[PDB]
């Protein structure tokens, strides 16, 4: 018994869709869903998607409200659709996937993932939901997350963090660390050895290692000496060079975060989506130093230090490939006389 | 159990809302209601109203599909709302009234006309629906239509024609002639003696008397002589004068209809609504003769002949009041030396 | 080198997309595509689809401008997508299919039908285009049209008529009769023996047999006697009964066409799309006789006479299944004492 | 004292803007202007322009309601703006020019044409309005129309027809024939000798010469012999060839009009605007013969016969330039062995 | 080779338009430009302008990304258009000028500023671009900025600050101080002696003099004594009087900034645009003291102290004119018994 008024009833009385019986008066005007509360119209939903207003409304109401993998992770693993749930993309303010399985009717391609249309698609299964592990076992292509061991299957320990209602966090009262499994053309695939992005914010950055606590407290010169980072161009790559019209380096979030506490700058997020590498149009308010495409990655400093120290510095320019968030991230390594000049990620 | 998808289900399977259980997938995009029929979207409704798309959709689906009084009649009688039905205004392509009684959660002011909010409003009751006559008896203000006698109440025999799904007609297989009753501040009001407009179209004009048959076929001079209409300025009033830049007369629909068969002209209906007197911006293609506001009434010729002959021709200018469609229509009578110069209606 | 301005350049200079190099200034405002022609904006396209304006613009510009099968036929054969072309649905004023193959960067699911995503889809192939027959041979599911024989494949002779730029016609200067082939899960499927709808209009109806010439000119009683149709309820079924409030019969387009010449009526096409059986909300202007759902089929009278005479008249109510336009059309046959009472189609 | 409500007051009570004092309630919703008439909203204006709704509303209300030159003529003469009036483009349903002079606070570039911003623009002056002739004399660039002689200025006798409220006509009760004057960089320019298009419709075509009366009634062979048009390829050029998939010739409106009475066809007007040469996407219903770009001109047959007979038939291909509607129209003349093969206009 | 998809390609890969070859899939829905990134739509641009979505998209992509004069300065100098660049108005989130020169085609009036249409317009030239100084020399009307001396031309030293991607700043890594030149009807005009607004923000205010450091640190009474400002109504004019229902004074940004650190208030910016004088609807949260139109100027305190001390205090009310940002700013000076009562700017 699916309807617009029933979805709105659930939003008003439960906060989201909870399969409760009931209806409220709804009005649709210019990509917005309103409800009449005591003779006046209250806005329930504003559609920022490329889908019809009422359709997007239902998908939003039916979003997964338990901790879920971040969209970048899901994308990197090649997820096309989710089994009987909606992964909401809070960065895009729209559903993460086009179609659904047993969710919305206007977007459903199938009621169950066992339907043949799903066979060529990489279905996301959640081991926390009953029967989902068995469904992954019977699926041609799929990605599965679990909180524990799955008999016969070799896991891949995922990120420490996960997204709970658009809030990325490392769960204390909830489990956010999952086991990852992937199947391609009926065959369980061995997931690669990978680094993970920390998914932190520029304004309220939290150090997650002693090196990071030290980076923030200590000065450039002292930090570089303490962690013996001479000739690795750390000054340029992490802290950034603001002396010229064109901004130099600054490709590590912890560096932006340090600069931001001292002096604010403008970050124009021109491709607003969830991805491993982010590109920003940066303008530094203090100096006037700027850069159109500034690639920024959020790696735990210790991991970045490991990657840069694990490189051959004997060539002028070279593409370096690093497995981050289950995907291959191309870095551009520039050297001179056996020392780093610059090392930055590329968005692809 | 009212919902958007249930309304659409009824439209698709029954042609209108018929209280049948079921749901279809619906999508709302740019003031249009679409339904998915075998993987493609089919347009169910395009909103031309000032109401939200889904609201207007429900009202349209819930429109009265039996012969009903024409909007002009209902307006002239001072109708504000309808009891448990929707009178659809096919001229405006929108509901005839703003609010509803027991029809839609969004536009309802009340579930029943007995609710005190309805008391100051002129509620339309349909005696063909059970309990509606008793409801009119208990209403402070209202208008009632019936096919037969109502005990103790003095009727008013209405027009021969009525609107059936936007088609105005004189019913053969259905009854279109109703008895009219009106109440004001709890008191039954005596409805005036009145003439009725014929509600005909310019393109498919049908004469409804021998005089009308004679007008459309005989020459101007022949007709005037046959029906002894000398000095009544019929040539100017009914037929119209196209010899000057400004169009003369042409205030009777029959006249326009006669001209239209011979030579076409442009009628710009600048206030598109149902009314007793219609104003048009007329441009005659043949001559180039035009008029911004041209008042046109559709009275049976014999009725117009009766009105014009029942006038005192001894004054230069005079306002003449005629009860047409239960309302007072102001006519402007211009005379010279005991003969009519012009006699036109005024859209006031 | 695909772009908005290049598509518009082609529309302005060639009438549709013709792969010609060049660009014109374009402006997009309220679901309309405009072009600047000598300092003023001229409307190129108004979007009536559920797709983005520019996307729908490209699809319209890239529509098939050669005679193609009618959408009803393609739908009945279970067509999901077209190979390297756009079938434009002139009844819905939108593309016949959601996705495309090698047509538009925005709606393409694949560049070629050989891509595995196309495998589960019923792909329409046009044998008039080079390599398309071989592609049908290599496709898992598909429908193929050809003007001639295909080696090893058993044809199905399709309708005499086809759609050329929204004009349905039987080609004289062009070929409109095609050979039809269908494949399901890699296997060539034998298409059923079938009747075909004539795809005619109510207003410009053209008889296509001597029987049809006779129906439109002879009186009801004269025709029934000439073609010995006594006890087949043709009076009711084809001609229609307008004596009651509810309209009786009138299920054959020829019948409607006959009535329409004599007396006009309102046909409300509530599901506006191309289909074998059409449902209309009919209101007869003369009588006031009406029906919410009136199923109308356009079969050549002789074919209808063949179907009705080939039935067993010994049961009260029975579902009769007839293959029309490659699909199974359920008819409802009602009898009494060995004669037909009614025989109408069902839009299911 | 210009305002939205005052403009609407004028539309409702006068048919257009007439500088009358007063106001009505107005509501703007989805590119439409509504007015409240007895508790319900009536649509006054639907915006089909690229200008804001209220702005376009004012311009429409303030449109010139006297016979004016057709937009094609004004365009061909290089008109950029009008002096203290709005020329409404009824083909585009939008104002003919972007900016205004002393008309609307929103689109005005100046209050008077004497303002220096108007100097580089070709300003249209109407000699029927007081002081407009003197203003043309003081303007750097401009076009002037007059009903009579202008002292010292050499006239150009314009078309017999003019547009009165979107109705093109040859005035009987009004003057539609004007004298034309043009100035460029302060200098009066001599307007060329020219032919004029007849501005007729395909459906209601009226012959304007004995030759035209003869064309529409006589057989192709009979006409060619009567007017001695052998070897001029009139059969192909005017009448059109429908024997092949691609439509042959049919470049004269009279020809289309003749064909249309006998057998209807689809004319897709892909660039909907007023112009001397019109291009259509034609599909002939009877044959299936079609053409993407079909150039059609409406010249009086006698004028076309004069042009084609005044040509040298001794070359294979040649561009022929003809002054029609004050502009240079390029015709493509194709010959073989001293006879015409084809002669068509080019929409350039 | 200008196109929508090429502009989007540049935005995605370069951060703005950089004349790079390539195309991405684009979709336009409800005044927003989206791009398909790995099967999902990502928002590239939301149109807040009165221009068509795609047009505004191009102008935004083609905006000047080097430090430029602030819109208020450009406006005050009477700039109508920019030569081969787009000045983006970050306060209005729309282009600073209507038309363009050699930038966008739908907005271009000319390809070069040498075209005669540009002659009556005040063109902005940037001396940092090659050939631009020579173009200013040949222009009838224009404004030129340079980083250094221009032979023969007498400069006007402009503000210390300039706008870099909507960030107003005094450049350290870039030059923000320009030389200004202006030409009117071919004559180089001597620019006036002027004060400059500091273009600072209320929330992160930075003192730019010792007096300003002192204003913020010291208390009202002590500051007024230190800088001998008795009888100049500094308490009222700069710090503001919050004791009555109507807010007193507070017309200097440094005063709002001081109050804001202590106690926050609501500033309603009802005319959101860049201007020398700003008007706000202020409501003080602590007291409830408010003012509809509160004129606020951001002058360096020392400059304001200079202006107020340079006035004759011998009259009750007087209009005082001050050249700020190259324009004449009218101040209202109110006195009583030889001391200031109030002194505030006026927005015009």
């Amino acid at each position: 018994a699916m309807s617009l008024e029933n979805v709105a009833f659930n939003v008003v009385n439960k906060g989201h869709f909870d399969g409760q019986q009931g209806e409220v008066p709804v009005s649709i005007i210019n990509n917005t869903v309103y409800t009449k509360v005591d003779g006046v119209d209250v806005e329930l939903f504003e559609n920022k998607t490329t889908l019809p207003v009422n359709v997007a409304f239902e998908l939003w109401a039916k979003r997964n409200i338990k901790p879920v993998p971040e969209v970048k992770i899901l994308n990197n693993l090649g997820v096309d659709i989710a089994a009987n749930t909606v992964i909401w993309d809070y960065k895009r303010d729209a559903p993460a996937h086009i179609s659904t399985i047993g969710v919305c009717s206007m977007t459903d391609i199938a009621k169950k993932p066992t339907e043949t249309i799903c066979a060529p698609l990489t279905v996301f299964f959640d081991g926390r939901v009953d029967g989902q592990v068995d469904l992954f076992r019977n699926a041609r292509n799929g990605v599965l997350i679990t909180e524990g061991s799955v008999k016969g299957l070799q896991p891949s320990v995922g990120p420490k963090q996960a997204s709970l209602n658009g809030v990325t966090l490392i769960g204390e009262a909830v489990k956010t660390q999952f086991n990852y499994y992937k199947k391609v053309d009926g065959v369980v695939q061995q997931l690669p050895e990978t680094y993970f992005t920390q998914s932190r914010n520029l304004q309220e950055f939290k150090p997650r290692s002693q090196m990071e606590i030290d980076f923030l407290e200590l000065a450039m010169d002292e930090f570089i000496e303490r962690y013996k980072l001479e000739g690795y161009a750390f000054e340029h790559i992490v802290y950034g060079d603001f002396s010229h019209s064109q901004l130099g380096g600054l490709h590590l979030l912890i560096g932006l975060a340090k600069r931001f506490k001292e002096s604010p700058f403008e970050l124009e997020d021109f491709i607003p989506m969830d991805s491993t590498v982010k590109n920003y149009f940066i303008t530094d308010a203090q100096t006037g130093s700027s850069k159109c495409v500034c690639s920024v990655i959020d790696l735990l400093l210790d991991d970045f230090v490991e990657i840069i120290k694990s490189q051959d510095l004997s060539v002028v320019s070279k593409v370096v490939k690093v497995t981050i968030d289950y995907t291959e991230i191309s870095f551009m390594l520039w050297c001179k006389d056996g020392h780093v000049e610059t090392f930055y990620p590329k968005l692809q």
